[PDB]
């Protein structure tokens, strides 16, 4: 009776915001104590039941107009195309959508600053396996790879989504047919045996429990919007200290996260205790990412003196190396979807007496 | 845990198509057998949990730009405004869109041919609601009338709908605050204590378990379809006998019923047993509404004979009061949310030897 019951366990603790689906993202506390988040907390957003996948007869299906049918096995996924690793990020859309919510009601699940993680891919490069099919480099017009997932619909339609050819078959756009997540199979809940990993590119163009790849020119296979965010702005977030602590007096270590779309690496992370006044440049660390390749975050941390009996307003904002900024205030980008929720992050403490 | 821990219990054999949220549709063989469907049998289409009222609390806020606020109980709604009985057929969206899933797969609910209900309700007209708020017949410029339910999207935002200004203050549009269901008090799944009722227009409109009524100028209360379907056109379908059947030789009755959106009324049904070859005109029954009024269906049945050992292939289609017709094919009219399912319906049987 329960469309939902062949499930797989999650780890307690989890801040959950929905369970059937299965939406949840990893407490603020824990988000930016590791570079790549244990996969046990990586956010987890699904649409539909999880499904189950028994490995040795699963295939991949991999088809177009000048490609010529491919089905492939997991194994030969593995063993036939070099392994690469990838460390990306992955956000949803919908990240900070609760603090849209503050201003106006949104639809949509009221995610907090967790709606974001990080993980090191391992797979086979979209590239070769589309090389591999048959396909070219360069295709004259305007063409997209389109990917649909085992979860379906009840009306049919499976998950899916799209991009651009030009990503799919770039070298440098790191697209990955993902088996392997920080050095372990890829477990259920992210996309078991195979998922896309599209990096720089909002969460849902990373389709998990990967059936079939399928090139199409623009203008069968569904992209779910049905334009449609791909790359993501620049984001951050204060992740330590929480909303409402009261923090003891003398030194205060603060942390969080930033990371822009696209590749673009976060050059420099503002901090401000008092509302947006004045301001600090806070300490970045990160993987160091080749140029236009930065798809990773950057965790940034803070220690600045506080004097007993203040109250602070805690804010963060980040530069790329694009020089790309976010806005700072939320009500002016609001919409009723609620997604690209990237203002300046505020948080307010009081310092004990 | 379970946000639909406190849903009401259903009937028995209803045709399940969603348990949480909760969306059913009565048995074919039961849908053309009684001109007003029984409550019980009714089909429910919920986005969300069914919300818990306590009668005695509930307001029903009125407002608008140039009204001034109403905050009206149920007690209040029941004897300040004279009721009145309006016999309505609801109808999904989405009814018959399994036949459309069937040539290509589509998102939303697999509905069959159940998705359509009829019922005598009784309430307060809107138009009589709104008029003792201030607002005058007519607007000056382009204006609607928005409607929120208590049921709300995790994010915040109510289900919400809207229909023209001039719809809801029509005194031939029929337009009510319902507070009875063919006789008794509104059931939780279909809204309790209040719903608006549209006649006329798609199901989706008709807010359930209503909280808050605004009038505000075309360009807040929140549309959920951000044009939008308001009036839905002829519709017909075969409910006996049912695809796949084995009929004995000899007469054969076959049952279904027809209708038409805004109110024009089925003139004639045709019905083929050769896959459109040949026709014969059905016997209608119905309410014989006033003219531009006919907000109920039409059941029909034709008595024909049957040859021992034939095959059949049975084909409704009905004509409305404004000359109306459906479309012959599924094909043509295929989208992708699956709606406006209103080919002829195909129905294909055996007769015994
Ligand atoms: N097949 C499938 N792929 C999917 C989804 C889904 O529901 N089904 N959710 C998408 C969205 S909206 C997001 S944000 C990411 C989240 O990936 P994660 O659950 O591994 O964090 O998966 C994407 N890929
Ligand atoms: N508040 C509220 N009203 C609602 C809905 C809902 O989910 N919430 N569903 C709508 C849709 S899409 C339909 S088709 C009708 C169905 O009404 P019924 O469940 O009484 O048949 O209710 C409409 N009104
Ligand atoms: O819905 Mo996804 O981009 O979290
Ligand atoms: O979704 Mo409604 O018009 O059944």
């Amino acid at each position: 009776q329960d469309p939902f019951a062949g499930d797989p366990p999650r780890h307690p603790g989890l801040r959950v915001n929905s369970q059937k689906p299965f939406n949840a993202e990893p407490p603020a506390e824990l988000l930016a104590e590791r570079f790549l988040t244990p996969n046990e907390l990586f956010f987890t957003r699904n649409h539909l039941p999880v499904p189950a996948v028994e490995p040795s007869s699963y295939r991949l299906r991999v088809d177009g107009p000048g490609g010529g049918t491919l089905s492939l096995s997991l194994a030969e996924l593995r063993s036939r195309f070099p392994k690469h690793e990838v460390t990306a990020t992955l956000q949803s859309a919908g990240n900070r959508r609760s603090e849209m919510s503050r201003v106006r009601p949104v639809k949509g699940l009221p995610w907090d600053i967790g709606a974001i993680s990080t993980a090191r891919w391992g797979g086979a490069r979209l590239r070769d396996v589309l090389l591999h099919a048959g396909f070219p480099e360069e295709l004259q017009g305007e063409w997209h790879v389109c990917f649909e997932g085992l979860d379906a619909d009840p009306g049919g339609a499976p998950y899916g989504a799209s991009i651009p050819y030009g990503r799919a078959l770039s070298p440098a756009a790191d697209v990955l047919l993902a088996y392997e997540m920080n050095g372990t199979e890829l477990p259920r809940d992210h996309g078991f045996p195979v998922r896309v990993v599209v990096p720089g590119v909002v969460g849902a163009r990373s389709v998990k429990w990967l059936r079939r790849v399928a090139v199409s020119p623009d203008e069968p296979c569904v992209d779910w919007d049905t334009p449609a965010i791909q790359e993501l702005p620049v984001q951050s977030a204060v992740t330590q200290p929480r909303p409402g602590a009261a923090v003891p007096p003398g030194e205060l270590t603060v942390k969080g996260y930033a990371w822009s779309g696209g590749g673009r690496e976060v050059v420099r992370v503002d901090v401000s205790l008092d509302g947006g006044r004045t301001w600090k440049v806070a300490r970045l660390m990160g993987d160091k990412a080749p140029p236009g390749r930065a798809w990773a975050w950057a965790l940034w941390e803070l220690t600045v003196p506080v004097e007993a009996g203040t109250e602070l307003e805690i804010v963060c904002k980040a530069v790329d190396s694009s020089y790309n900024v976010q806005p700072d205030s939320v009500a002016p980008i609001w919409n009723l979807r609620g997604v690209l929720s990237t203002a300046w992050h505020r948080v307010r403490v009081s310092v004990q007496d």
